[PDB]
């Protein structure tokens, strides 16, 4: 019945990992949409384009790391459609950053619930895996985006947004 | 209003590039599934894992190139769900290559359709874009996969698949 | 006789190549004028100066590539007066970018026209020459100018124009 | 029935590729004959020897490119005898250049008709392969040889031919 | 009324600078026409091609120097059409050199009269700018071209012209 | 007259050199065919591909050395059609090696024949030329192909052929 490697890895944890993989892929797709939106001729903010392209890349990397963890523990990857983002268009650099903060907080709460599932089944290894690989970077990300929101509000619309975008690129 | 850059770019073409983007994303997700299946403990062919990870990355890059093209011509990117692959498990290395060939032929026919759409609207720049970025690569990939199928049948299962896999990795 | 090299090169294509040479020379002269205007003591925007100087050079380079193409195909270069630009003065940096976009779109239409002539006469080589040498760089330029216009509107007049110009220079 | 890679590749195009491969071989052979003739003791023009040696190699390379193309699209190479050249001796340097121009014009017309065959069957990839790999080179070569005829008539026989030949070697 | 930098800069001198800019452009265009003519398949003198290409660039550079001068003194650039050359074809290498000598002599007389205009208005800085930037180069070029006419008559037609041309390229 | 360089070079030797040139060209074309066949999608043996491509080149190189020898001795090169190969398809790698051995032994007999002609006419220089340039490399090649046949029989069909081909490539 069990896969060869499998040890102290609960079915509830396995299912949860699969759900987290879909969420991280979803987040990647939201950031992809935002990145390409920022390169529209009528938006044209190359720093935001670049910032969200990297964020898309990172989210996909997170998903791929969970995929490999699943396999390593002897679980089985089950993929689901990657739902399209809620929006086609993402407003101002400030609007988009706020949107990113909300997305990262959603991702974080899912990871925190994932850790809770690990605790529940006394999976000490999975707890550590989640702390080291995701929780630490989530808190860093969330602070980073928050600082960006405060600055985007500080600089204002127009020239301020342009100058913040040039600093992103730099 | 029309977008500021837009010139000689038909709505038919715009819509068809959006469908092509989805399709390339779908192909990327198929290859991602295959790549991760090949690293299961009970499959464990790292060359196939590598080969399909690279193919997933290439398909995604094709999607992104189309996304930028859309923007450059002044059309608007419209994203749809990326549907999950047909299967969760992909058989032998031979089986998976056969599956890859059928996927790439489906992708090629879509690109040739895309070209015809550009032809239909006398979009000389788009024809060139598709010829140079996609059509040449696709013929090469199709031939490559075909060569791999012949060899996977030549070597047979067991040690043959194993040795073929090692040569993939190297 | 026909010239020694002449093969599958229609008189209609030959005349049209000559018309396009004149137009690319015209475009070069417009951008020369712009470039110089931006160095007036009462305008003094060195980045705009540099940007339109590069534009003038590229247009002249296009004209020269067409001259050489004419000769290569066994056609005969026929030069016409290079008409003075539409203006002596070119307004703000935003104004000048909008003027450039209009120019580049008129040039692109002329190039697409030229490709049409090549199609009509079943001149495969000429089509390819136009596609690879002019059509791709035209769509890039039109997107680039469009992005600039968005950003010049974004930053506004005064300090914004100043800061935009510095970044052109960088 | 079909080869595994075969897609959008017409029988007519396949047969015509095979005819073109024979023609490129035949041109290689003509140039080989000319090259060797120019190293006869009673001819002794090493520049002409080297020039036609290079041309022979290029033609063979063209044929071999078409051979790999055939295979890549899933067509089947079919080789025919390579007929001997119409002459055993090729006259003056000027005579040989005129003879080369005619050959290259015959080859170019064949490539133009091959492009038309691809057009007829809506084979966009084949069209691009011919344009990029053969048609551009052919117009270049036809111009080059025409310039050489002009200069060989300019310099005249005897010392002129000797000097022209040294410049070829240089 | 006056531009901010304007000091000791007469209206007459300003208008005359604008006339000189047109003349330098017109000379550039003549040399461009000659350069391209020499790369016709039925002319085919690459040394002459290169030589007149260089001369075309220098003349354009002269014009652009006068444009920046105008601006620097606080005058206003006024551009006129650049008339097409009096010929479409320029004969032998010797014919073209004779034609270049006449052109350069016409240009030099114009520069000498421009210097007189500066003299007339006691513009010491303008005098020095013309002497150092234009008059010295012109006497050098007039000597150079005269030496070339002498040698082109020396070597004679046919092989002589061919050898002269190679030496130009060298 | 006899040609200027001609000394101790019999008509019989001259004709035979021409026959050998044709045969070496024939052998080159056979190995070209083989080389290309091994790149078919349904054959796909890149090592065999590479090995017969080198063989084709070496045979052509032999042919060219004989052409130059003909000329050097004051003989006159007479070219004949290069007959198409015996097959269009060349079976397994073992099959193709056995076909090559037969070819090489037929070529060697022709070369030994040629040396005999040189002996008959007491042409010491020609004998040496044949010995040092062809006979030694023929005996090496025939041993090399024989070793390959033994090993292709040793390894068997399927995986063995595959592994042999990889080592050809290495
Ligand atoms: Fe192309
Ligand atoms: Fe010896
Ligand atoms: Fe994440
Ligand atoms: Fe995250
Ligand atoms: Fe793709
Ligand atoms: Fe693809
Ligand atoms: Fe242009
Ligand atoms: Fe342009
Ligand atoms: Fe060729
Ligand atoms: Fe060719
Ligand atoms: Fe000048
Ligand atoms: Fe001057
Ligand atoms: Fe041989
Ligand atoms: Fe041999």
């Amino acid at each position: 019945a069990e896969t060869m490697p499998r040890q102290n890895f609960h079915q509830d944890s396995e299912a949860g990992i699969n759900k987290q993989i879909n969420m991280e892929l979803y987040a990647s797709y939201v950031y992809q949409s935002m990145s390409f939106y920022f390169d529209r001729d009528d938006v044209a903010l190359k720093g935001f384009a670049k910032f969200f392209k990297e964020s898309s890349d990172e989210e996909r990397e997170h998903a791929e790391k969970l995929m490999k963890y699943q396999n390593k523990r002897g679980g089985r990857i089950v993929l689901q459609p990657i739902s399209k983002p809620d929006r086609d268009e993402w407003g101002s650099g400030l609007d988009a950053m706020k949107a990113a903060l909300n997305l990262e907080k959603s991702v974080n709460q899912s990871l925190l619930e994932l850790h809770k599932v690990a605790d529940s089944h006394g999976d000490a290894q999975m707890c550590d895996f989640l702390e080291g690989e995701y929780l630490e970077e989530q808190v860093e990300a969330i602070k980073d985006l928050s600082d960006r929101i405060t600055n985007l509000n500080r600089v204002g619309k127009g020239l301020g947004e342009w100058h913040y975008d040039q600093k992103l690129l730099s």
